[PDB]
């Protein structure tokens, strides 16, 4: 009964990669950075703050499993001090807020196992996983889940409309946040659903 | 196995009411107005931006149950427009947090029903309950679920803690948010709880 709204590259499987372990560092495409403290550099390089696609395949030497969803998960890499904002991944749908609807945004949420070359993959800082109408959070799931290294959990973000909700036929949006409360500041995101469903 | 963590006046019961439906305008003993964007007035006066309990007994004309919890809950009203800012209740606890525990907040949220005066209590502002440790956000539930006029529906917020989390030591807090992103735009709580558990 519950229908899905298409999410542009929803499984951060663009693009396409040929090496477990090998990642990008530029923009994915379907998504922005959200990035309101201005932590990313708009010139990307390696082991400074970036985000992109990973290689989580057969072999991986920092995950417990592989990808959620086909080859790649999406990341977000921050490497100011905690503290220092928040950033991640945005879309804009053209799927547009409808009353008296219940909407379902479903993501795994996953972070790197280890260490590389000197630098801890132990810790995690924090997640948010938000369903946006305009620049209104409608819903937000703020870290609630454990993510253990190498392995992912499935985020849930509900929200129900009303016949007069002040938001009404303003476009849906997702973000997928890293909130750099904690290190090691990488975070991971893979397999983005989002459904709609009319209430009783 | 989960241990309580005692909360000052958790079911918002002090002040005592005598008449149903009757509340108080001022900030209930054992919590703190939380009011980032300078939303609510030093001197409260009706029908402006106000926190406090109110009786919600037998006979009550803008609710479908009773509290859920003893006779009260606690409110927290804007008056200003959607998008003005946030406010609500914080209480800042003895308790610290501690390495690899996980903690579980429960509240119940609700929002009156019906109209007074000429004023509509349809609608819902939206709600965020959160953990802190210090200043920090460690979880948040940020309007996952539907707040029915006149009904109360219970919040659960989850983080577990690492041996070595940045924010270990710190005092733990909670916060009761109005989110001020419709209008009615009055919003309650009852019966904060807070646990915990040793993690495996
Ligand atoms: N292949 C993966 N699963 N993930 C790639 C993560 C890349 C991300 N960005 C970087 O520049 C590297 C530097 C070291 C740690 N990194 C990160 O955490
Ligand atoms: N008795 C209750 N359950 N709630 C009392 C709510 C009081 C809260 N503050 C006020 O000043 C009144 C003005 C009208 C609407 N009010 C509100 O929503
Ligand atoms: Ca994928
Ligand atoms: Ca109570």
């Amino acid at each position: 009964s519950a229908v899905s709204i298409p999410i542009n590259n929803a499984g951060f499987e663009n693009p396409f990669m040929d090496v477990v372990d090998d990642y990008t560092i530029d923009t994915p495409p379907g998504w922005t950075t959200y990035d309101p403290n201005n932590l990313v550099p708009e010139k990307r390089t390696t082991w400074t703050s970036n985000n992109g696609v990973g290689y989580v395949g057969p072999g991986t030497q920092f995950y417990n499993q592989l990808a959620p969803e086909g080859r790649n998960i999406g990341y977000i890499y921050l490497s100011q001090n905690p503290g220092s904002g928040v950033a991640g991944f945005e879309q804009c749908l053209d799927a547009t807020l409808e009353p008296d609807t219940k909407y379902t945004l479903t993501v795994d949420v996953g972070a790197l196992a280890g260490t590389f070359k000197g630098l801890s993959f132990a810790g995690f800082p924090g997640y948010r996983v938000e369903l946006l109408a305009g620049d209104t959070v409608l819903a937000a799931d703020h870290n609630n889940l454990f993510i253990k290294e190498g392995e992912f959990k499935t985020s849930t973000v509900t929200y129900t409309s009303t016949a007069k909700d002040l938001h009404l036929g303003q476009k849906l949006g997702i973000r997928l946040v890293n909130l750099l409360q904690d290190k090691f500041s990488g975070l991971d995101f893979d397999n983005v659903r989002l459904t709609t469903e009319p209430t009783e």
